[PDB]
């Protein structure tokens, strides 16, 4: 059974919607499942927050040392990063590790505020040439994940070009795309997503993302031993709001299309 036949088998028991787009950089050839269909983003989009502090910081060479005061008002719902630090501060580039990594929502309400507001994240989207992705509220509600609702969505196929440019392309300058690489592989939130459907010694940096509607995602990019890197983004979501998170479905996708590297 064909690579498109195993998605839509997988597709059809989890009784959701599936979004898959491979890009295997060595020669720019796609594996794409409804890669052109809109998913709710969740805490994907905090690479995009991320990315555009660091975007800053290339011709601003104080940014990512500057400190921000966190507040008790300041939390929001889930904070294991920020809550270390009421009362005193953490500079830019803390709050950027802590998103990524720890995807705390606090961490991501500080960049937004910094840039000016959930519009700006979008500017800085569009200036590398993604003309999907969308930001319109902050932490927590940009995760709803209602169906049909076009707000905080990307494409995955937006989304898999957008996270090759940032991390392997032209979007960064090479000390910020180091960063953000830096960053991504010290993820510790994606062990049983798209890493674990993925052999054991590859390395990986991945974002995961989860939300209501049992939305379920993760976008990587994947270092192979002995060939030129993937970039995988692997969207899910279904139709009851109180739906569970499947980060098992993740793997199942990312072993599907990765049989044959
Ligand atoms: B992100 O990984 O999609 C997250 C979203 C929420 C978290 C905690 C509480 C509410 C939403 S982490």
């Amino acid at each position: 059974n064909s690579v498109q036949q195993q998605l839509e088998a997988l597709e059809k028991s989890s009784g959701g919607r599936l979004g898959v787009a491979l890009i295997n950089t060595a020669d720019n050839s796609q594996i794409l499942y409804r890669a052109d269909e809109r998913f709710a983003m969740c805490s994907t989009s905090k690479v995009m927050a991320a990315a555009a502090v660091l975007k800053q910081s290339e011709s601003d060479k104080h940014l990512l040392n500057q400190r921000v005061e966190i507040k008790k008002s300041d939390l929001v719902n889930y904070n294991p990063i920020a809550e270390k630090h009421v009362n005193g501060t953490m500079t830019l580039a803390e709050l950027g590790a802590a998103a990524l990594q720890y995807s705390d929502n606090t961490a991501m309400n500080k960049l937004i505020a910094h840039l000016g507001g959930p519009d700006k994240v979008t500017a800085f989207a569009r200036s590398l040439g993604d003309e999907t992705f969308r930001l319109d509220r902050t932490e927590p509600t940009l995760n709803t994940a209602i169906p049909g609702d076009p707000r905080d969505t990307t494409t995955p196929l937006a989304m898999a070009q957008t996270l090759k440019n940032l991390t392997l392309g032209k979007a960064l300058a090479e000390t910020q795309r180091a960063q953000l690489v830096t960053w991504l592989k010290g993820n510790t939130t994606g062990s049983a997503s798209i890493r674990a459907g993925l052999p054991k010694s590859w390395v990986v940096g991945d974002k995961t993302g989860s939300g209501d509607y049992g939305t379920t995602n993760d976008i990587a990019v994947i270092w192979p031993e002995n060939h030129a890197p993937l970039v995988l983004v692997t969207y899910f979501t279904q139709p009851e709001q109180k739906a569970e998170n499947r980060n098992d479905i993740l793997a199942a996708a990312a072993k599907i299309v990765t049989h044959g590297f």
